[PDB]
């Protein structure tokens, strides 16, 4: 589809069998999801945003469906104000910015 | 132009007579620029994101040239780690997310 930006570009994602809302975020290098249980071992990571750094748990090879598109990659889990789909997964679904 | 997301989508902008590099950021509601001087009255505001909130100065009706495209809108000035072009100005240049 072709999404305009007059409103927040929110889509529905499915992760761990649950439906959630997430933001298509070209400004995020990484995909960050609010606290939840994901399978496997996690690794530590520090993520810097607009108001400082937060510590997150990094999970790899996670399966996630984004607006009907399947992606398999790294997902960070931490205290984010909203679920964010970053470039690492946007590239897998073939997203581009056009103007 | 059609921008891929393998790397950060950085473009050249001209604001307040100065040339700067900025991120085309679909996850940002508003445009936030690093500390600089702009003419006009301004209002204080608090913007929140990952890591917490920061205090900024809100300037209205500011003219920015994004990748050679003229646009006008609110610009926030504050201690952001990078210059961000948000949805308020992406809409003006006709930017869309496609996949
Ligand atoms: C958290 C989102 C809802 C909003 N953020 C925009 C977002 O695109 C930022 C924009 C951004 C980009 C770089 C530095 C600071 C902020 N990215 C970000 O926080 O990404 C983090 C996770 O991936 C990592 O790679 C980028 C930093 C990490 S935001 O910077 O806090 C923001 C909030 C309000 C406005 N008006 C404009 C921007």
């Amino acid at each position: 589809p072709q999404i305009t930006l007059w409103k927040r570009p929110l889509v529905t994602i499915k992760i761990g069998g649950q439906l959630k809302e997430a933001l298509l975020d070209t400004g995020a290098d990484d995909t960050i999801i609010e606290e939840m249980s994901l399978p496997g071992r996690w690794k530590p990571k520090m993520v810097g945003g607009i108001g400082g750094f937060i510590k997150v748990r990094q999970y790899d090879q996670i399966i996630i469906e984004i607006a009907g598109h399947k992606a398999i990659g790294t997902v960070l889990v931490g205290p984010t104000p909203i679920n964010i789909i970053g470039r690492n997964l946007l590239t897998q679904i073939g997203a581009t910015l056009n103007f």
